[PDB]
């Protein structure tokens, strides 16, 4: 049982993925003017897959001004009021060097927590923190950010976001 919707990419077609807002059911990928150089999002499937067949991997050829002007949103993420969740993520890159920060927040873009500048390696590696719903709101939203200068040129790839009671 999971808040999030398609937490490890397997509802949707691999390929490179071009309608960033609807292309992946339980997702938003977003993608600012001030990325001079656009990223590519594409599902892969691959049996390196931590989960399923399929992750998303994001190659990163320029950034912006803020570290979510690259970003990929779990959204809808269904909750409850003052309920305490764990949020767990699977992450790797093609190359050294790679920095993601994990977040939640509501709608409002109010974050609830988030795990930063986590240090991603070549090798899969699980990332998890707690949050609490400390508001009235029952669907958030999970932006995950990598629009961090140290990772042009690199591919980050990510796969297995549950978000657990
Ligand atoms: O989807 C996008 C949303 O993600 C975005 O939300 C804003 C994201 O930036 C937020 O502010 C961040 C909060 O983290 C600060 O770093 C802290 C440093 O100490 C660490 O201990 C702690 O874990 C970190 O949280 C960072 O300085 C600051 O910039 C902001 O509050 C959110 O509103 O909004 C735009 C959406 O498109
Ligand atoms: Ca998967
Ligand atoms: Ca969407």
């Amino acid at each position: 049982l999971v808040a999030n919707i398609n937490g490890g990419f397997e509802s949707t077609p691999a390929g490179v993925v071009t309608d960033l807002a609807e292309g992946v059911e339980g997702w938003d990928l977003n993608v600012g003017s001030s990325v001079t150089n656009p990223p590519v999002f594409e599902v892969l499937e691959t049996s390196d897959a931590p989960e399923g067949n399929k992750v998303l991997a994001v190659t990163v050829n320029g950034v912006g001004n803020n570290p979510f002007n690259i970003q990929a949103t779990a959204l809808p993420v269904n909750v409850r009021p003052g309920v305490t969740y764990t949020y767990t993520i699977r992450a790797r890159a093609e190359q050294d060097g790679a920095v993601v920060s994990f977040t939640v927040g509501n709608q409002s873009l109010d974050e609830y927590g988030r795990l930063h500048h986590q240090q991603i390696t070549t090798e899969w590696q699980p990332f998890t923190f707690e949050f609490t719903v400390s508001d009235q709101e029952t669907v958030i939203r999970a932006p995950i950010h990598f629009g961090y200068a140290a990772n042009v040129g690199n591919t980050i790839y990510i796969d297995g976001l549950a978000i657990v009671d």
